[PDB]
């Protein structure tokens, strides 16, 4: 039918997930628009299932969709959550490939928010990139706030009840998207709460520079090109990276390659350091964001950016 979930009208496809795609949606009861994302049932490697836990296991944290509805429905099981808005990766392409240091600095402070929620719900995130972090709906309360979605890479690095740690082991398949993973990621080494803060570093510096020095590297196959990519990450010091910008994001990044394996990283720190940007620069984090001056000051716009 084209209606899915008992309560889910199915519309036009937004976008595509890691297997089925994603189509937009209005719950038939409420008109509260929704995502509903695909994924055949008898696919290879299953994930929505275990997306639809970590939702409701995060449910509430601001900047986390609700998810409303999971199960099968024909050849596929669905999951449906709260309908979002374009990426930082679209509004960063739809600004020039460079943000203000302001934006940075705010968005920055929100994803590190985000992180730390996961964080704290005894899960890494281990997926970091600008692609998976999207802002609002044009109108909303949370129009231009910065969200998380696509949990498909999530793992539990601690028990839930005794908070012991998991161990450290290497030797793990490279996993992940090789512009912003950590170094140990590179290496194969077992991901920790460092390497999701240390991906968020390198987001960062890309948003702040227009580019990483380690994109187009070339190489014959995935695995080498890989290993160039972390060979440059070893070799260009944060303060390299962090020509011509402020040096807390370089002292940033240090701080957060420098985390023990199982250590708790210190959010508000980090946070408290990066605001000290707009401090020393003269700036207010008053929500003022470089995509909310597109097309004349009306925003972002389907035809001219999407
Ligand atoms: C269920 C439904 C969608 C998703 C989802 N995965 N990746 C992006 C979205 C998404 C989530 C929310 N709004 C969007 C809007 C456009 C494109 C993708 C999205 N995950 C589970
Ligand atoms: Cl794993
Ligand atoms: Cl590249």
């Amino acid at each position: 039918s084209s209606v899915v979930g008992l309560h889910y009208k199915i519309g036009k496809k937004i976008g595509e997930g890691s297997f089925g795609v994603i189509f937009e949606g209005t719950n038939i009861i409420n008109g509260v628009p929704v995502a509903i994302k695909f994924e055949p049932r008898k696919t290879e490697a299953p994930q929505l299932r275990d997306e639809y836990r970590t939702y409701k296991h995060l449910q509430g944290c601001d900047g986390i969709p609700n998810a409303y509805y999971f199960g099968q429905e024909g050849l596929h099981n669905i999951l449906v959550i709260d309908l979002l808005g374009p990426s930082l990766e679209d509004l960063f392409d739809w600004c020039g490939r460079r943000f203000s240091v302001k934006t940075v600095v705010q968005v920055a402070i929100q994803m590190l928010t985000l992180v730390e929620e996961v964080h704290r719900h005894d899960l890494i995130y281990r997926d970091i990139k600008p692609d998976n972090f999207l802002i609002g709906r044009r109108g909303a309360t949370d129009e231009n706030n910065v969200h998380l979605i696509d949990f498909g890479m999530a793992k539990q690095y601690r028990d839930p009840r005794t908070k012991q740690h998991i161990p450290y082991r290497e030797k793990k398949s490279l996993s992940g998207t090789a512009r912003y993973m950590s170094i140990n990621t590179h290496l194969g080494r077992e991901q920790s709460r460092r390497d999701d803060l240390e991906a968020l570093g390198h987001v960062f510096f890309y948003f702040l520079r227009g580019q990483l020095p380690w994109q187009g590297l070339k190489a014959p196959t995935n695995k080498q090109k890989y290993e160039k990519i972390g060979d440059k990450k070893r070799t260009t010091p944060a303060v390299t990276l962090c020509d011509g910008l402020p040096q807390q994001f370089a002292e940033y990044l240090d701080s957060v390659r420098s985390l023990p394996f199982d250590a708790e990283p210190p959010y508000e720190e980090y946070r408290m350091l990066l605001l000290s940007v707009l401090d020393d620069l003269g700036q207010a984090c008053d929500g003022d964001m470089d995509w909310m001056h597109l097309n004349g000051g009306r925003g972002w716009d389907a035809t001219i950016n999407k």
